[PDB]
């Protein structure tokens, strides 16, 4: 069979995120056996728990790479867990190309196995706190993980503020690997904020907006893309969510019409997945399956890592569906170009623009 590897968190506080991931990976490769795999072979997915402990991703690749003979690294969750590997060289030791890092941060376009296909976070803020700077706001907030995450969500906020004129006006921290806002909710609840950004992961930032909107917190309310809106909406209650506005990275699984979103539910079906729910990080997951699958297509029968790797740096706007493209080419930017603005409605829906 041809390999393909996962570490990332599928127990602890970001056992939620992880295991959507794993779970649309999964589902895209069962389905594409189903169909016949690539070129009459079948596809494995070999998956590992990380706990998103950073020593264990490195060496959850490193054992696996060594082992299950795997042509390429799916979706690692966490930004400090992704620039260990790059930082202690394990990708560059097993030649082992990641496609999809769960994480937007800026480094994923610098090391040249790293393959990230979203918008980055850069992107994400700018969009957002440009829009929320256009319609008049000036005082806001910031909730940011301590740690990488953190970093990449405080110096690019400050950044697009800065380029209006403006700072941010409070931030408090958490600690990673925790949902322990408690101080962060204390601390931003009394500051005089418009809008408060969540630069944090899901668990973190379900609790804060819950316990912030609780305690009568009135800021309108915003994050990357690291929180499913779905899971947000579900773990704080639509009573503290409805309005969060967000950014579009991936295709939205609202959009039952969108051919990506189509083509998962009649996965999900076929394969008989019951145990897996339609989400944004699910599609994720499934998006950056076939990604790669494409890219083993194209490497040809009994394919290396080698080339699969060649194959994945001249992928030119391969369509995932409905115009989602991915373009390799340039390893200077996200393989994706796509990303527009959304926002929870009254209900619950995620609706864009
Ligand atoms: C930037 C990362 C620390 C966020 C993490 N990859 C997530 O999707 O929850
Ligand atoms: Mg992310
Ligand atoms: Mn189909
Ligand atoms: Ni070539
Ligand atoms: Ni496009």
């Amino acid at each position: 069979d041809i390999s393909v590897i996962q570490s990332l968190p599928l127990s602890g506080s970001q056992a939620v995120t992880g295991r959507a991931l794993n779970a649309g990976a999964r589902l895209y490769f069962d389905w594409l056996n189903l169909n016949g795999g690539i070129n009459g072979e079948t596809i494995r997915l070999v998956a590992r728990d990380d706990e998103q402990k950073i020593e264990q991703t490195v060496r959850n690749v490193r054992d696996m790479a060594r082992v299950d003979n795997p042509v390429a690294l799916l979706t690692v969750v966490g930004t400090a867990n992704v620039e260990a590997l790059m930082r202690e060289g394990v990708l560059a030791e097993a030649r082992l190309p990641l496609v999809g890092p769960a994480t937007g941060a800026s480094s994923m376009t610098t090391d040249p196995l790293v393959f990230p296909i979203k918008a980055s976070y850069q992107q994400e803020i700018d969009k957002m706190i440009t829009a929320l700077v256009t319609i008049g706001v000036t005082r806001i907030g910031v909730l940011y993980q301590e740690d990488a995450l953190g970093k990449e969500a405080i110096t690019g906020v400050e950044r697009t503020l800065k380029a209006h004129a403006l700072a941010i006006t409070a931030m408090a921290s958490y600690p990673r690997n925790t949902a322990n806002v408690g101080p962060a909710v204390d601390k931003l609840l009394a500051a005089d904020v418009q809008a408060i950004f969540l630069g944090a992961t899901a668990e973190p930032a379900a609790q804060f907006v819950r316990q912030y909107r609780a305690r009568g917190g009135e800021a309108q309310l915003l994050g990357l893309s690291s929180i499913d809106p779905g899971i947000l909406q579900k773990v704080a209650g639509l009573d503290a969510v409805r309005g969060y506005s967000l950014a579009l990275v991936m295709p939205n699984p609202g959009k039952s019409v969108n051919p990506v979103i189509r083509e998962f539910n009649r996965a999900r079906a076929a394969v008989g997945a019951k145990d897996v729910d339609l989400s944004f990080r699910a599609v994720e997951g499934f998006v950056a399956a076939k990604v790669l699958a494409e890219a083993i297509r194209r490497a040809g029968p009994k394919p290396t890592r080698e080339q699969v790797r060649h194959a994945l740096t001249e992928l030119r706007d391969y369509d995932v569906g409905g115009g989602f493209t991915v373009d390799f080419t340039d390893r200077s930017r996200p393989g994706s170009h796509y990303i527009e603005l959304g926002v929870v409605g009254p209900n619950g829906l995620v609706i864009q623009e």
